[PDB]
């Protein structure tokens, strides 16, 4: 009653594994070169996306 | 030391923590009706899938 | 080795830990407001979506 | 197998550790922006969401 | 607190583990069916880009 | 108690074990080939990335 419950997400880790799961990152990482400029023009943003951080901000580990 | 790090994941569950976050499950949920039905279309892959499936059949877990 | 492990996924969190990654969360929540709606209208799928699920039911850690 | 599962997961972590990775999930949080402000509408949103929410409310951590 | 932080964990999982959210995970990987066939058919890119691939290849953990 | 919060996690990787899940995966990565190449042509920044980067360089798994 013990390796049998952390061994088993032991196997999903297998499962991605890093030859055609890591190319998925990779290139997904490369598409948003395009997209990436475009979301970088954006103006009236100074502190108003930082009211709603505001309430993750405190953050509690004993949530 | 053994504390500290596990209460750090904890925080990270506290962020999750929000109405508005367990309301995107549902929308989700609901919305792939629709796509369903056209996903159960048996067109050409009959077997052509399982032998992928092979592959991700034996769910190694040595990685 | 030991803590050479957990610490590791400590890391992990404080990648997190960014209004950035925060923002993104709260604001895919929003966008499936429109979604919502026309998952809601349907009328379908009575019986049929249950029987997949009575082979989910039973759940089983022992996998 | 003792220190040998836990060490797994930490090999996953090294492999999100990334250059072009890294780059993605920002980009993608303040993109978002626009897609907020249609989410705000809300039309005929008032509370009658919210009962399909009762369902998720109780949560329940003894799954 | 030791039984409080994994704890917090758990109620994530029983909040994954649903009804509504178990149909989502089937209709999604029937809806790419379709969508995996056209992925088939690609030109080039059969040894070129794994080298790149390579790097990443040897993998680490020692994040 | 001690074996439970664990074992919660263990019934999610069950929901994983899935042939129709392992389709997912592969179908996605077979799809980005073609996002690839256009990602690669773009302009060319080279210090647009590392400034964003480089505050997460120093890291601090202290968080």
């Amino acid at each position: 009653g013990a390796k049998n419950v952390i061994v088993l997400n032991a196997a999903s880790a297998a499962g991605n594994h890093g030859f055609f799961w890591g190319l998925l990152v990779v290139t997904l990482a490369w598409h948003v070169k395009g997209r990436l400029v475009p979301g970088a023009t954006y103006l009236s943003l100074g502190v108003w996306p930082l009211l709603l951080v505001r309430l993750l901000r405190p953050h509690r580990a004993l949530a």
